[PDB]
């Protein structure tokens, strides 16, 4: 599909048996979620963004249904006001970004 | 140009006389520039980002010229890890994004 941007590029996805609408963004090295039940392992890991640092819950090799389009991995979990799909899963499903 | 994100989408950006690289952003409102030589009137403002807030000045009627289209806005200088393009410019280069 073609999105525009003149409205937040809200997708959606499945992740852990769940539904949530996520924000595409090609300005973040990686996929962090917002607090939510996942299963299994994860590490501590530190990510940094606009305005500071905040503690992540490392998933890796994780199943993500974006936009009906399937992939696998590494998803942050924590205290992030949007969820975000970041550069990690875009190549995934291809996505580019054109002008 | 189309570019495809496996690493971070950079491109050169010309602003108030200098030449940085910027990073386009579908997760950004707005384009937050690093602290610049940049004149005219601004008043404060504030923005959200994933690690909290920081105080930005903010500067309306401003030209910059990103992969030689140039575009007219809003801009805020502050305290910004990297030079961000928001929505508010993408949009005005014809930016989309593709999957
Ligand atoms: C993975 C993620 C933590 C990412 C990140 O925060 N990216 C930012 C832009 C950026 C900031 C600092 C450095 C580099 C890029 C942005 O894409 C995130 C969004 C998240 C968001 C979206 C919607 C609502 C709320 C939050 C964002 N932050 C601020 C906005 C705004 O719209 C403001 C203008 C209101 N939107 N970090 C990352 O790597 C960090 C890094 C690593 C190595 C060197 C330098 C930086 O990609």
């Amino acid at each position: 599909p073609q999105i525009t941007l003149w409205q937040r590029p809200l997708v959606t996805i499945k992740i852990g048996g769940q539904l949530k609408e996520a924000l595409l963004d090609t300005g973040a090295d990686d996929t962090v979620l917002e607090e939510m039940s996942l299963p299994g392992r994860w590490k501590p890991k530190m990510i940094g963004g606009i305005g500071g640092f905040i503690k992540v819950r490392q998933y890796d090799q994780i199943l993500i249904e974006i936009c009906g389009h399937k992939a696998i991995g590494t998803v942050l979990v924590g205290p992030t006001p949007v969820n975000i799909i970041g550069r990690n899963l875009l190549t995934q499903i291809g996505c580019t970004l054109n002008f």
